[PDB]
């Protein structure tokens, strides 16, 4: 049984310092990605331990360890969205509490919630949209569609499942009131994640860079939420090249699978999901230019430190830019035939 011997190594051996991971753990350059999965765990236990949350809220490591580990398992295996996206974009969340002194604008309870969220905020998904939810009346949609973000719906009630999993309620000695900030601040930090989300608050998130963020504005709390865990999501843009190269591969992977579904199910999927029409090189660049850049913008207009992060992703952008010309195939394909024409 892999599970409880991995518990018990987990809850017995302690808890490794966050620099025998890695000499560069706490730095904007690490790249999460190139720790090995069953390192992740206990990454996830030292990230905690080094933000002094174990302590401060006083969390049973016997239950903590339960918990992490019920987390990893409550993903699935689709090309991106899979336990490894959960560990990175949790990675980055720590990376802005170490480098960018949110303290400074959040309550401590806040930042916690946002890394437990980044943990859980894509639970049980199954390398499909929204959208293709509704479009194949999956129960998801049945349970959810009228309320719209139907997948983060179901993020959040996974997260709900595994804390009322018995062993695994990492805040059940809090207060009534703490318990039920924590659940509420989850819910909107997760929903925040739907992308829709995040378009249709852009201006109230422009409108509070420009007035100056304000620690007494519960509302400036909320959106900088937000606005930290979309940073966080898409945190991947803001390493190097070959990352963002490999994560574009493991996108389209997973988008052109769903295109296929759609394709036998009747339905003309977006082109982004369609595999004979999707251009990667324009797509990038738009989601780039048009989703990605201005996000990380408003960051560093709330945050100075966070400028490199900005000028990573548009660099990312004009790199895609320079080899966009290689998805046109000059001279022969290397096998030196034109079979390929009667494809
Ligand atoms: C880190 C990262 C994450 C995502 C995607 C963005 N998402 C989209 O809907 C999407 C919207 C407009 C687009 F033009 C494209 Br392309 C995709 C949602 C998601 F699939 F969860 C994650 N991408 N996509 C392309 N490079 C990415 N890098
Ligand atoms: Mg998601
Ligand atoms: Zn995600």
């Amino acid at each position: 049984s892999a599970m409880d011997d991995e518990y018990t190594k987990l809850l017995h051996d302690g808890i490794q310092p966050v620099a025998a991971i890695d000499s560069n753990f706490a730095s904007f350059t690490y790249t999460p990605r190139s720790l090995p999965e069953d390192d992740t765990s206990m990454a996830i236990l030292s990230m905690l331990q080094d933000m002094n949350f174990i302590n401060n809220y006083k969390i049973d490591c016997p239950t903590l360890a339960r918990f992490c580990l019920m987390v990893k398992k409550g993903y699935r295996d689709p090309p991106y969205h899979n336990w490894m996206h959960a560990f990175s974009v949790s990675h980055f969340c720590y990376l802005l509490y170490k480098n960018l002194e949110l303290t400074n604008y959040l309550e401590d309870i806040e930042i916690f919630a946002l890394f437990i969220s980044c943990m859980c905020h894509d639970l049980d998904h199954r390398g499909t949209n929204n959208s293709f939810q509704v479009a194949s009346k999956s129960v998801l949609a049945a349970l959810y569609s009228s309320e719209g973000s139907v997948m983060e719906r179901h993020h959040f009630a996974q997260a709900i499942a595994i804390l009322n999993t018995h062993g695994c309620n990492i805040f059940d000695h809090f207060s009534r009131k703490d318990y039920q900030r924590m659940l509420d601040l989850m819910r909107d930090i997760i929903l925040a994640t739907d992308l829709a989300h995040h378009l249709r608050i852009f201006k109230d998130l422009q409108k509070m860079a420009e007035v100056g963020y304000d620690r007494n504005n519960k509302q400036h709390h909320r959106l900088l939420l937000c606005l930290l865990m979309t940073s966080c999501d898409l945190s991947d843009q803001t390493k190097g090249w070959k990352t963002t190269r490999k994560i574009a591969e493991l996108i389209y992977k997973e988008f052109f699978s769903q295109g296929d579904l759609e394709k036998a199910m009747g339905n003309r999927p977006m082109e982004m999901m369609d595999r004979e029409k999707a251009y990667i090189p324009e797509l990038q660049i738009s989601f780039m230019e048009h989703i990605a850049m201005p996000i990380y913008k408003l960051l560093q207009d709330l945050f100075p430190k966070a400028a490199e992060l900005y000028e990573r992703v548009a660099s990312n952008r004009e790199h895609w830019t320079k080899v966009s010309h290689k998805f046109t195939i000059r001279g022969l394909p290397s096998n030196n035939s034109l079979d390929f024409l009667d494809e």
